[PDB]
C-alpha cells in the first residue's frame, strides 16, 4: 500500500474539480461577528458545491488583499470561535488534556445546535478541499467516527488513563467477585450520576461471559451515545464537501494530520539530526537545557515551536534527517546569536533557531515560549 504522502496525492487526484459552479465563492464578514456571519453565509448557499469554488473572503470592508492569505486567516479565526468551549459545541476531553470532544449538553445552549454542527462539518470539509488546516485537535474517537471505524478500549488510554486501566483490569481478570453492575457512575457538580448501560442494568452482574459487552457499552456511553446527532450533523456537512468514499483511504492518524496537522513528534529523531554553530555544540549547557525544555512541552507546543523555526507545521517524510529549507536541503540547526535580554529569532528559509546563551533553564523557558506566542 501507499504511505501518507502517496495516499494524499492519490486522494487529491480523485477529488475532482467542480464544473457546474460559479468561479468563486464570495463572503463578506466582520471580525467581531465572524461566527454568526460565517454561519449565515455557509449555511445559506443554494448548494454545498458553491463552497468548492475559490474562496473570495473580505473582512470588515477591507478591500484588496491576497485571497489565498485572507482565507487562511479565516480558517484560523473561524476555528478559534467554533472550538471555543464558551459556546458549548465542543469541550476539552479532560481537565488535563488539550484535545476536544463534542459537548453532549450542546442542545441546552442552543436548541438549534445541530445545524451549527453541520456548519462546522462544512468548514472542516472546506479546509480539506482547499488544502488548509483547522486549528484544533480532536480526540482519536472523533476521527474514527468520521471513518466509521470502531472505537476501542485502546482509544480510552489517550483520553482517560485511569479509566482505561480499570477497564483493562476487568478485561484481563475475572471481575465477577467485584459484583459490578451494568451501570456507569459519573461525577458531575460534586454529585453521583448513575446511568443504565442496558435495560435493568443495575440488576445484571458483570462476569467473564458478558464483560466484552460491558466494555463496549461503557466505551459507547463515554464517546458515542450522548453525541450521535451532533456527530451525524458534522459528518453530513463534512461529506457535502468530501465524499466519504474518498476519506476512507486514510486512517485516524493520517486524517488528523490531513485536517489539523498533528501533533505527534519524535523528539529523539529531532535531536539526532540537528546542527550547532557559532560556538554551540552537541553537549553545550544551553543546548542541554533546550532539549530538556522541548521534552517537557505539550505536543501542541512542540509543533508551534517547529512552525516558528521551519515556516509551517509538517515534519518531513522519513523524519528529521530529510528536512528542507528554502534553497535545497537544510537540517534543523541552532546558532548562538545575540544576548540574553533579547528573545530567540527564526530564519524559516534556513530552518535555524538563533538562540542566545541563557544563564538559567527557566529563563530559557520564559523567553523561548514568548517568542512562539505569535502563530
Ligand atoms: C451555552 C452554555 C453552555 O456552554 O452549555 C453547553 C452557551 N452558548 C452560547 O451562548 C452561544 C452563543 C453566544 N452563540 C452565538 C452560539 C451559537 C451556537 C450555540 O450552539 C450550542 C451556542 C451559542
Amino acid at each position: 500500500s501507499r504511505d501518507y504522502k502517496r495516499k494524499y496525492e492519490f486522494f487529491r487526484r480523485k477529488l475532482k474539480k467542480q464544473n457546474d459552479i460559479p468561479n468563486k465563492f464570495e463572503m463578506k464578514l466582520r471580525r467581531a461577528t465572524v461566527l454568526e456571519d460565517s454561519y449565515r453565509r455557509i449555511m445559506g448557499v443554494k448548494r454545498a458545491d458553491f463552497l468548492k469554488a475559490r474562496l473570495w473572503i473580505e473582512f470588515d470592508g477591507e478591500k484588496g488583499l491576497d485571497y489565498g492569505g485572507v482565507a487562511r486567516e479565516w480558517f484560523f479565526l473561524i476555528s478559534k470561535e467554533m472550538f471555543n468551549p464558551y459556546y458549548g459545541l465542543f469541550e476539552y476531553s479532560a481537565t488535563d488534556n488539550y484535545t476536544l470532544q463534542i459537548n453532549p449538553n450542546s442542545g441546552l445552549c442552543n436548541e438549534d445546535h445541530l445545524s451549527y454542527f453541520k456548519f462546522i462539518g462544512r468548514v472542516a470539509g472546506m479546509a480539506v478541499y482547499h488544502g488548509k488546516l483547522l486549528d484544533g485537535f480532536f480526540i482519536r474517537p472523533f476521527y474514527k467516527m468520521m471513518l466509521h471505524k470502531p472505537i476501542t478500549l485502546h482509544d480510552m488510554e489517550s483520553v482517560d488513563s485511569e479509566y482505561y486501566n480499570s477497564l483493562r483490569w476487568i478485561l484481563e481478570n475475572d471481575p465477577t467477585e467485584l459484583d459490578l453492575r451494568f451501570i456507569i457512575d459519573e461525577e458531575l457538580f460534586g454529585q453521583t450520576h448513575q446511568h443504565e448501560l442496558k435495560n435493568g442494568g443495575s440488576e445484571i452482574v458483570v462476569t467473564n461471559k458478558n464483560k466484552k459487552e460491558y466494555i463496549y457499552l461503557v466505551i459507547q456511553w463515554r464517546f458515542v451515545n450522548r453525541i450521535q446527532k451532533q456527530m451525524a450533523a458534522f459528518k453530513e456537512g463534512f461529506f457535502e464537501l468530501i465524499p466519504q468514499d474518498l476519506i476512507k483511504i486514510f486512517d485516524e492518524n493520517e486524517l488528523e494530520l490531513l485536517m489539523c496537522g498533528l501533533g505527534d513528534v519524535d523528539v529523539n529523531d529531532w535531536r539526532e539530526h540537528t546542527k550547532y554553530k557559532n560556538g554551540y555544540s552537541a553537549n553545550h549547557q544551553v543546548i542541554q537545557w533546550f532539549w530538556k525544555a522541548v521534552l517537557m512541552m505539550d505536543s501542541e507546543k512542540r509543533i508551534r515551536l517547529l512552525q516558528f523555526v521551519t515556516g509551517t507545521s509538517r515534519v518531513p517524510m522519513n523524519g528529521f534527517a530529510e528536512l528542507y529549507g528554502s534553497n535545497g536541503p537544510q537540517s534543523f540547526t541552532v546558532e548562538q546569536w545575540g544576548t540574553p535580554e533579547k528573545l530567540p529569532r527564526a530564519h524559516t528559509c534556513f530552518n535555524r533557531l538563533d538562540l542566545p546563551p541563557y544563564e538559567s533553564f527557566e529563563e530559557l523557558w520564559d523567553k523561548l515560549q514568548m517568542a512562539i506566542e505569535n502563530t
